[PDB]
């Protein structure tokens, strides 16, 4: 079968662990696809996004330093991402590119699940190299769910991440 | 873990390709951090796709119908052999600079010499058809020590035009009718037309009536794995070859151009044949 293409856009991206967790998750769920790393120099972000649409790449995550840069090139941006003024997740719907930001929701969810608490109280270090691991995994999983419609096994993603960071 | 490099095919359509099958298996057997994908590119979306290749850092892509001519303006450089053919089927991305090549000719030739264990020295060759699928083969054959490379085509003027681009000292142009009458004058006969290809199988590129026994009859068609033409040639005592080899060597040459390593062609043929017989 023809696998769909996904990946991470950023500069640098070579040491990202997103491929590790996403690819294991695709396989686990029998999803014909692969997650890659796209090193995009500042100045070519416009061409990278136009490139995503033209090549039919299914979707891409966006890390430093393009979260803000990709916005003018999308066809639609989620009100939340607009407000934040940053996008870390893009999906290509038959040519229409929509931007989302799962960094926040991801931090929150990973917090209350890893700490087993509820923010309704006063209402951790995101650096993973509480860890930022939970955040890395959850923001990715939210993106994974947007693309595939399936919520991946986060415990497995965390396990692979941690093991690698060690 | 290492960053996988991205390769793929651009065209419209691309889903039928066997390149992923071949390349992904080769990357695995050789321990190469990479994957070959399929990228559908609509006519008029070529400039954006190429710009994408540069921006995203895609290592290389093959090009097929109907973009082999259309991609040229977006390339920084085009190999001399590809410029002569006027089509690019292989692009390598050298850290931002795109160079195009065409593996048609060498793919065919190298597969012929190896599969049939022969040298082209002094061979009298007849190429049938004068289309894009024949230009690479024709030009590469001219670079060998073949005795002659003649060309036959239904519309003789197209063959004449191509021969003028060639030598004219070792190559003459003929109509299919003329070619059939002098079919005995050739050591190797090559069909580059799609006559006999799926689904219109019960027809042949040209009559083998005057074919000599023991000569080589080469058909680049690989679907079916044996055209009516090849079957009859075998019956007439000819050594035969379908296009599987060309397809494979086209892939191997691009693969080597990209990685610097020559893949296992027998393994590639094995997978290809299985996919075709499926
Ligand atoms: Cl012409
Ligand atoms: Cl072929």
């Amino acid at each position: 079968h023809m696998e769909k293409v996904y990946g991470l856009i950023g500069f640098p991206v070579e040491h990202s662990l997103s491929p590790l967790m996403h690819n294991d998750a695709f396989a686990r769920l029998g999803i014909p696809a692969r997650y890659h790393l796209f090193s995009v120099e500042p100045g070519q972000v416009g061409a990278a996004i136009a490139g995503v649409r033209a090549l039919g790449i299914a979707g891409v995550n966006v890390t430093i330093p393009h979260k803000l840069a990709v916005i003018p090139f999308l066809d639609e941006v989620d009100e939340h991402a607009r407000r934040i003024g940053a996008v870390n997740t893009i999906i290509n719907n038959d040519g229409r590119l929509v931007g989302y930001n799962t960094d926040g929701l991801g931090y929150v969810q990973a917090l209350e699940e890893e700490m087993n608490i509820t923010l309704d109280g006063k209402r951790s270090d995101i650096i993973y190299n509480q860890n930022g691991v939970g955040m890395l995994v959850y923001q990715g999983a939210l993106a994974f769910e947007k693309w595939t419609g399936q919520w991946p096994d986060v415990n497995r993603m965390k396990q692979l991440v941690i093991e690698a960071l060690r």
